[PDB]
């Protein structure tokens, strides 16, 4: 039976440190969930569970504003939000999604609410902001775009059904006028963002917890399949280049002629771009509970459940440095920035990091 790894011993090359940190609330506790921080112009945007959410100072982490949106839904004076999806910033907003099927455009001058719109379905999966529309894929199969301003649908388009429960994000992406969304039914997707007009469909899946997120670099699109397949498609036709069928893919991200993974056993891997030949495997993580990867200042980052960040070599999968950061875990995504590296701990408590 599977059973967490122990922590390697490493002989830092660098002393990698925390240059602050700052309460959110009560964070995620032990709930499944894709929240995590934003940055933008030197502020961290971030939010808990429960739907507290704060602006605070890049540099120093002090808070610059706060905001309760937990309202009243039932017969008692106040219940969660349950925020679930983002934290996303864009154009003077920052856009959050809700397991109750709310979408909220806060002001980042204020964290006023400038507007609230329900969705289709739950809201699981980072907003995507693209030409004045912000692309909400709902954990019922539906894609909506809703205008940057007032928050009014201005289109939807129905992808497949909603009858699975399936562990994972799945956020859009865009691509020159189209956007790109994955899915649980094992089918990619491209729409046109003018009015969601249908491109193209493709099988990736045939007949755990998978980033389902497309990843559209120079033309091709990537894509894990929601039993952790990782296939290439052209972005134009959605035809298949090739096909990639690791035992399983959870998290994913494409930097040059490499793709950089991490499976569902925590192996990390490198791959080639074309056709992911086998770089190299490390699995000194083996069952950590690692987050997806992050690249920072040349390095493969990865945080793990006991609250620790692994620093890899990208040329060779060696750990070149450890630190201890949190002891309450970490489990959304690192955020690699502005040069600077923030995690969220699963208490809520983010922290920005010291190469």
């Amino acid at each position: 039976v599977v059973k967490m790894s122990p922590l390697p011993t490493v002989e830092n090359q660098f002393t990698p440190t925390t240059a602050w940190s700052t309460s959110v609330g009560s964070g995620i506790g032990n709930f499944y969930s894709n929240l995590h921080p934003a940055l933008a112009d030197n502020v961290v945007y971030a939010a808990d569970r429960a739907g507290l959410v704060k602006a605070l100072n890049a540099d120093d982490g002090k808070e610059i504003w706060s905001v309760s949106l937990a309202e009243k839904d039932g017969w008692f004076s106040k219940e969660p939000a349950l925020l679930s999806g983002g934290v996303t910033v864009s154009g003077g907003h920052v856009y959050i999604g809700s397991e109750k099927a709310q979408v909220y455009a806060l002001n980042t001058s204020d964290g006023t609410v400038a507007w609230q719109t329900k969705v289709a379905g739950e809201a699981l999966s980072r907003p995507v902001v693209s030409d004045g529309l912000v692309l909400i894929h709902t954990s019922n199969g539906q894609l909506q775009a809703l205008n940057e301003a007032d928050g009014a649908v201005k289109w939807t388009v129905n992808l497949d059904m909603p009858s699975l429960s399936l562990r994972g994000e799945s956020a859009p992406t865009t691509a020159f006028g189209a956007a790109v969304v994955g899915g649980d039914n094992g089918r990619v997707s491209a729409v046109l963002m003018e009015q969601g007009q249908m491109i193209w469909q493709q099988r990736i899946s045939q007949a755990s917890d998978v980033d389902t997120t497309p990843v559209v670099v120079n033309g091709v699109v990537f894509a894990l399949a929601y039993n952790g397949n990782l296939t290439a498609l052209d972005l134009r036709s959605g035809q298949i280049m090739w096909k990639r069928e690791l035992g399983s893919v959870n998290d994913f991200i494409v930097d040059g002629n490499r793709i950089y993974l991490v499976d569902q056993n925590d192996r990390v891997m490198a791959l080639t771009i074309d056709g992911g030949v086998t770089l190299w495997t490390q699995s000194d993580l083996l069952h950590r509970l690692l987050t997806s990867p992050v690249l920072y200042n040349g390095n493969l980052v990865v945080g793990d459940s006991e609250g620790y960040l692994h620093w890899i070599n990208v040329e060779d999968g060696r750990f070149v440095a450890q630190q201890k950061v949190d002891s309450s875990g970490f489990q959304t995504e690192p955020v690699a920035a502005d040069g600077k590296l923030l995690i969220q701990a699963k208490d809520g408590t983010v922290y920005s990091i010291t190469r």
